[PDB]
């Protein structure tokens, strides 16, 4: 039966600051893409993420302490979340998941190369039901969907639990080039199944009341090259000087970070990219 993965979306003064007034639509573009991958038929199950709440802290004092390292922001996010989520899911406002974003590059013990945090099979447990999530661009979406399946039960797809069933998916240990024609693995799709024919969704079986709409437009509809290099590289970059690399400024300097233009990205006249590819924005 169907999941209503009921969600607090959370923006630290990082955001509100770099983000202005533009700060809730970028999430909730963020939060459509990332629940267009739970749709997804190769997560083999029913997942619906729905935002009942979202919460913008424009002064650290009223939200949590965000640093650079990674697993004490999660842990300050996880018991800062408690005291805003109502107690029974009656209400409109409560919520099964918390999500935080920022621009704070995060850290692990050794680099920071780190793009999110969550600890595993939390999901219908409200004081570990968290996520936090770095800002660097519109590939964060993909960031948000992975740390999702952490809190899902998804464990990496090099697991050892993972050998029977199975770097190329949505729960690779590393960043890799996703398959989007199978986003989820095998492992993802039975470890998710798992976890809730034994009984862990019971929170997500109730529907929300009066969502915040999420965007259906496409992520590069809203969001040009220019704007996709400013989220990924500060508001003086722009688009360089198609698709399959996006390009930005910095002797012209130009830098990239390997990933395509966000689908529905203009790439010309009555053309759009979809997949790293530019085409013809009618189909047959
Ligand atoms: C962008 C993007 N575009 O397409 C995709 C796909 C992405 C996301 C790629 C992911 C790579 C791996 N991570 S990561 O590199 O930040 C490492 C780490 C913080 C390790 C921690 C220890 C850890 N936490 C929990 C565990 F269950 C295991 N281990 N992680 O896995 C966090 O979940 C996060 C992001
Ligand atoms: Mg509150
Ligand atoms: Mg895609
Ligand atoms: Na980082
Ligand atoms: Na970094
Ligand atoms: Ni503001
Ligand atoms: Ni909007
Ligand atoms: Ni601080
Ligand atoms: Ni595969
Ligand atoms: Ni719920
Ligand atoms: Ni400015
Ligand atoms: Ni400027
Ligand atoms: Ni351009
Ligand atoms: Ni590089
Ligand atoms: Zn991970």
């Amino acid at each position: 039966s169907h999941r209503y993965v009921e969600t607090m979306l959370v923006a630290d003064q990082s955001m509100a600051e770099f983000h202005g007034s533009g700060l809730k639509h970028y999430l909730l573009t963020l939060f459509s893409v990332a629940a267009r991958l739970y749709k997804h038929p190769s997560i083999r199950n029913s997942v619906s993420l729905v935002v009942v709440k979202i919460l913008v802290i424009h002064d650290e004092q009223k939200g949590p302490e965000v640093t650079s390292n990674a697993a004490l922001t999660l842990r300050n996010f996880c018991n800062w979340q408690k005291q805003h989520n109502p107690p029974s899911d009656r209400d409109a406002e409560h919520y099964d998941t918390a999500i935080l974003f920022t621009r704070q590059d995060l850290c692990g013990s050794q680099t920071c190369d780190t793009l999110g945090m969550a600890d595993v099979g939390t999901v219908c447990d409200p004081s570990r039901s968290c996520s936090v999530i770095e800002d660097d661009g519109l590939q964060a979406a993909f960031t948000t969907a992975h740390e999702l399946g952490h809190v899902f039960n998804m464990p990496h797809d090099d697991a050892k639990q993972c050998a029977s069933l199975n770097d190329s998916h949505m729960m690779a240990s590393m960043l890799s080039n996703l398959d989007h024609s199978q986003p989820w693995s095998p492992c993802s799709a039975y470890m998710i199944t798992s976890f809730l024919d034994n009984g862990h969704g019971e929170c997500l079986m109730d529907k929300p009341q009066n969502p915040i709409q999420l965007p259906g437009d496409l992520p590069g509809t809203s969001y040009d090259a220019n704007r996709q290099c400013q989220f990924t590289f500060g508001e003086d970059s722009k688009h360089c000087p198609t698709c399959s690399t996006l390009w930005c400024t910095g002797v012209l300097v130009c830098q990239t970070k390997h990933f395509p233009w966000a689908d529905g990205t203009s790439c010309g006249e009555g053309k759009w990219c979809i997949n790293g590819k530019c085409v013809n924005k009618l189909v047959p």
